[PDB]
């Protein structure tokens, strides 16, 4: 579920699912941050996780 | 849909969609924080917002 195009809901959801009970932050309005690297482009867990607490 | 328990990815989705483009920080681990205000008790949108970016 992580390696595809994420946006939105989809991409929250990812971001749960992986981080766990560490939690995360979404950003979406940040410069190269997770929109760039998970909705317009292919996401990976090695980013994903770069947005755990 | 904010004025009810919310766990999980419910409480996950109910901060999209309250944040917006602000996005926002989902730390289920913090003392008094957001799983005590909106899961273990009812949610409300000014807890919500607190959450937000």
């Amino acid at each position: 579920f992580v390696n595809q195009h994420l946006c939105g809901s989809h991409l929250v959801e990812a971001l749960y699912l992986v981080c766990g009970e560490r939690g995360f932050f979404y950003t979406p309005k940040a410069a190269k941050g997770i929109v760039e690297q998970c909705c317009t482009s292919i996401c990976s867990l090695y980013q994903l996780e770069n947005y755990c607490n």
